[PDB]
């Protein structure tokens, strides 16, 4: 593995066809035999793990301890006929024959797998590089055919990336992805907040911005990583331990248990479908519901307390689940505004923003930078911005001292910690608390979850509260959602052209006060007259009530003008009231709202057809890729994956800065700078060497 | 061919034959998938739509039972808000077919205590459900078609 | 694909395609990771004839 | 028609430069490149 690793050295920064590139295929032609010797030990290997894991092998083998004989051993290796017979006769020379020549398979397949991995991987990696960056050498073929199991076996975890390279040329990346990585990125929650994110930087980013928020996405997905596996589970010190399965429990069911909220709030309402009402009890009326079986009512009130329940559950594993996030987030930014910006140190906002403005309380703390994976960004920033305020106005400011960080440079010292309730009492930190509640409390999710207990519990003192509960189904829906956010999509508009309305209404109103008044008389009976523009608030009432919802206008309300002086100014009034409130400020309300509509749904399928045109990392079109068939789909999932750049990230991460090569080393120094050039812009490996590989 | 034996069954079974020439002319055809071109979100709409109905019957029920008699007469009295699921039906009946809402349907409020919040219920309901929902709905179907 | 399962055994599967031999091909293709006589009662033919 | 007027007017000005006429892709190979070549280069500004 590190002779590989030291020719995969040899091959950084290597152009097609390249000279080095070339006597390396030489090289490997030159040792042919020993290279075919290599990968025929793999892949033997390899086919004959597949191969215990074979039915075929498995009807073959039929001891009850699983031990196979060498000569049953033989004739299921023939059966399966990937083995010819000195590749059977080798194998039965590695497995180590007991006395009876019984052949245990799981340890013989398993006792070569894991040394083999690494050198493995590295020699498919170094394979396909070869083959990559010279394409046309039929040698490198013919060992690409002989290592076909290996690069089959390996291409789950082959990551391949472009990166825009240190000589201002397009370069390929080689890395592995740990299946663990993959398994984290399959999950559906990761997926979702993968496609919340592709819809939000496609509808409102510009390409240049959009690489920092990708760059981001994948910080806060790497976090999200990290919460998934910790909540999931494979005498202060028993109850500790209950209670942190108590609380992983929840944050694993916290969609599970939202939606037996949903259910639980459509079952109350369906109960109290049967509610009715009778003077009678079951001059004050009494409500009672109303069933023959009369189980309807312990099974409402057991419902009801469940549904609290579950809703205050919820609450507890969205803390759990969602609040670190948030709190990442914020410490991460917050960070990289004091460091790289010195935005309390330089810009100083003076309730500029109320964002950064609560966020003063938490530079003091001692505990700042705890969820934020930087603990050191404290003594970062002071090492930027110290000089031209002085060390002791950034030490206040961030609340350190001066002294501590010296020592603990020096020389490191471990304090026992007393497992007293009280010692973790004075371990908290009430400042931190406090800006974390605040942050918590300004979070709408969860403002719309304690809004749900809340409706819960006034549900408990009095059951039709629970309606309000049936609201969270057209949140929960994509096509609610969208239509709820239509109505404030141009809720200035709205507002605007509401007040215009009721203006316009107005100027009729007092029209009709000063001159109709007679004709608004809505009793039929001569003894008793009721008047609406005897008084100017009445009928203005009047108009905005009947008139607006009148087809005809208020003219359909108000009594017919015929043989009267005032008819033809009368029906000039009616017909422009019709003609500028019914029809066309009604409708040019009902087209904000519709439009709003329309344009939101548009603005979805408008972001996917940019996803399925443009590549998200370079941003040259499919139709450049489409020449080669499948050439747009090959390059976004090979060449250009955003999946394979997040993966790199988290594999410069874990990675040794020692052992990182000097690709990986130049993309991490420019990741901890913050400058995003290795990302390619408009240029791709088979753009710049089209005329190479043609 | 079953439409058939029905008809022969019962002669008006015979109608449902004339849903043919529908299926037969390529408009006719694409009126007809229009209607399922968009048939989850009309699901759901509907069902948004039966959601604020049941909460505007709630409301009615608890405090505006006085408004919905629709007897005339004052020795018979009819009540469609005396009980839950009856005026839950009288609202998806009436007030989503009528062009101002409810409020046309029930009984005119003025000269009451509850006439600002009952006027406020009534053009919120004619905005919602007779405007913005129906109006969604038809979209709906239209643009499919289109 | 659960409902084809029924006419893979049946002689007459390949009568209304134009291919009568799909099954004798599908044999000789995957014939020898799983076996002839798999093949054959998968697919409904006897070795000999 | 007169709203998209508005927005179709926003959009020309984001797209292309006011002076010069070329296009906000040609710029944009550059990172920032139609933002710089509207600031400095090309600004209506600067030429009053
Ligand atoms: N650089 C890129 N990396 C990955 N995917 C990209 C890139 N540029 C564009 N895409 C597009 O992103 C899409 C995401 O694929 P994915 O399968 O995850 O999406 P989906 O919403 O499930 O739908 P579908 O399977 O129809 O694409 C791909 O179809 C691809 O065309
Ligand atoms: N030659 C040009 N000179 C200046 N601005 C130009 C030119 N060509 C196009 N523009 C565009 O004019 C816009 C005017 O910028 P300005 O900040 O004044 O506008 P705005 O209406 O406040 O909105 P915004 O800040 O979002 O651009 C710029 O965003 C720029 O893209
Ligand atoms: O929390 C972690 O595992 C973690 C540790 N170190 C990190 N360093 C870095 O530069 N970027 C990260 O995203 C990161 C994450
Ligand atoms: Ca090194
Ligand atoms: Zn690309
Ligand atoms: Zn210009």
């Amino acid at each position: 593995k590190d002779m590989v690793v030291m020719l995969l050295s040899l091959l950084e920064g290597n152009v097609v066809n390249g000279m080095i590139a070339r006597q390396m295929v030489d090289m490997l032609v030159e040792s042919s035999s020993n290279v075919e010797m290599i990968l025929k030990f793999f892949d033997m290997f390899l086919k004959l793990k597949d191969i215990v894991g074979s039915e075929a092998f498995q009807d073959y083998v039929t001891d009850p301890r699983g031990l196979i004989s060498k000569k049953d051993f033989q004739k299921a290796m023939d059966s399966q006929k990937q083995f010819t017979g000195p590749e059977i006769q080798f194998l039965l020379s590695c497995s180590e024959a007991d006395e009876n020549e019984m052949i245990n398979f799981e340890e013989f397949a398993n006792r070569f797998q894991e040394p083999a991995r690494d050198i493995g991987f590295n020699v498919a990696v170094l394979l396909t590089n070869l083959s990559e960056h010279v394409p046309h050498d039929p040698r490198l073929r013919n060992f690409l055919e002989l290592a076909e199991s290996i690069l089959e076996y390996f291409r789950p975890y082959l990551g391949r990336i472009e990166i825009m390279g240190a000589s201002r040329r397009i370069e390929r990346i080689y890395f592995e992805i740990s299946e663990t990585n993959r398994a984290q990125w399959e999950m559906p929650q990761v997926k979702e907040s993968k496609r919340q994110f592709i819809f939000d930087v496609v509808n409102e980013g510009g390409e240049a911005e959009k690489m920092e928020l990708f760059v981001s996405f994948c910080e806060d997905t790497i976090f999200e990583m990290q919460i998934a596996a910790q909540i999931s589970e494979p005498f202060w010190g028993e109850l500790e331990v209950q209670r942190v399965k108590f609380l992983n429990y929840l944050s694993r069911n916290f969609y599970t248990l939202r939606f037996l909220a949903l259910f639980l709030a459509f079952a109350i309402n369906f109960i109290l479908l049967f509610y009715k009402v009778s003077d009678s009890p079951p001059n004050m009326v009494y409500y009672f519901l109303e069933e023959s079986t009369g189980y309807m009512e312990p099974a409402l009130w057991c419902l009801s307390l469940l549904h609290t329940l579950v809703a205050f559950l919820c609450i507890i594993g969205y803390n759990c689940l969602k609040v670190p996030l948030v709190i990442f987030k914020r410490e991460k930014e917050l960070a990289r505004k004091l460091e790289f910006d010195g935005l309390y140190i330089t810009e100083q906002p003076g309730d500029d923003d109320v964002k950064g403005q609560w966020d003063r309380l938490v530079l003091n703390t001692p505990s700042f930078p705890s969820n934020y994976w930087d603990k050191f960004v404290k003594r970062k920033v002071l090492d930027k911005h110290g000089d031209i305020f002085g060390r002791e106005r950034i030490a206040e400011l961030l609340g350190m001292d001066l002294a501590s960080l010296e020592i603990t440079a020096h020389n490191e010292r471990k304090p026992d910690p007393p497992p007293g309730l009280l010692t973790w009492l004075m371990s908290i930190d009430v400042k931190y608390q406090i800006w974390k509640f605040g942050v918590i409390f300004t979070d709408n999710s969860f403002l719309y979850l304690g809004w749900y207990m809340v409706m819960s519990l006034l549900g408990h003192y009095n059951n039709f509260f629970f309606a309000a509960h049936l609201l969270d189904i057209a949140m929960g829906v994509k096509t609610l959602r969208t239509i709820l956010s239509s109505v404030t999509h141009n809720g200035k508009q709205l507002v605007m052209t509401v007040g215009l309305l009721a203006v316009v209404v107005y100027l009729y109103t007092v029209v009709a006060f000063n001159f109709f008044r007679k004709f608004y008389n809505k009793s039929e009976d001569e003894d008793e007259p009721d008047m609406k523009c005897d008084d100017m608030m009445t009928c203005y009432l009047f108009h905005m009530y009947v008139g607006v919802r009148a087809g005809g206008g208020i003219g359909d309300e108000i009594e017919d003008p015929a043989g009267d002086e005032y008819e033809l100014y009368r029906v000039v009034f009616d017909i422009t009231f019709f003609f500028f409130v019914i029809v066309i400020l009604l409708a040019i309300i009902q087209g904000l709202i519709i439009d709003a509509f329309g344009e939101l749904r548009d603005q979805q399928e408008q972001v996917k057809e940019d996803m399925e045109t443009k590549c998200f990392i370079c941003g040259i079109g499919s139709d450049y890729f489409d020449t080669t068939p499948h050439g747009f789909e090959t390059h976004t999932l090979e060449e250009h994956n955003l999946a394979n750049y997040m993966f790199f990230l988290m594999y410069l991460i874990n990675k040794d800065e020692t052992e990182h090569t000097g690709q990986e080393s130049y993309v991490w120094k420019m990741y901890q700078e913050r400058c995003w050039d290795f990302f390619p812009a408009g240029d791709c490996f088979r753009k710049q060497y089209e005329d190479q590989l043609s």
